[PDB]
RNA sequence: AGAUGGUAAGGGCCCACGGUGGAUGCCUCGGCACCCGAGCCGAUGAAGGACGUGGCUACCUGCGAUAAGCCAGGGGG
């Protein structure tokens, strides 16, 4: 997404134990699952945001296994 | 009576223009040689692979379910 937004992304979830950053890929993973969905009836004009959810899942988990190894 | 020509189904030689074919010249993202530099990787799983991976994705490249990419530092504008 947006330079600033990865920026707040990444202290937002730096302020996340690893448990709350599990249960948010969890979330942003099933809202993925929703994407693929809509993507595939023709419904996802926007299909930069697939894309954008995945690195964001990405960052996410990068930043749990940070948290795990310091 | 005598004699000499017009005939071209087709063919031959030459001239013109085309078709085919891809020589020659020019060209070079490639190659060759020499020199110099530099020289190990691997159970912390190598080399090399299989299969995956993009909103649309046959192949190649990249990458690995975090999948043409994730975090940070440096360069750059
Ligand atoms: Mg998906
Ligand atoms: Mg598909
Ligand atoms: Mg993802
Ligand atoms: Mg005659
Ligand atoms: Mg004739
Ligand atoms: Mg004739
Ligand atoms: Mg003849
Ligand atoms: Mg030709
Ligand atoms: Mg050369
Ligand atoms: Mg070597
Ligand atoms: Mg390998
Ligand atoms: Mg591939
Ligand atoms: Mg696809
Ligand atoms: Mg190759
Ligand atoms: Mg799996
Ligand atoms: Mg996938
Ligand atoms: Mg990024
Ligand atoms: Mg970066
Ligand atoms: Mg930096
Ligand atoms: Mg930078």
């Amino acid at each position: 997404m947006k330079l600033s937004e990865v920026r707040k992304q990444l202290e937002e979830a730096r302020k996340l134990s690893p448990v709350e950053l599990e249960k948010l890929v969890r979330e942003k993973k099933r809202e993925l699952m929703e994407l693929r969905f809509q993507a595939s009836i023709g419904q996802l004009s926007q299909n930069h945001k697939i894309r954008d959810l995945k690195r964001q899942i990405a960052r996410l988990l990068t930043v749990l296994n940070e948290k795990r190894r310091q």
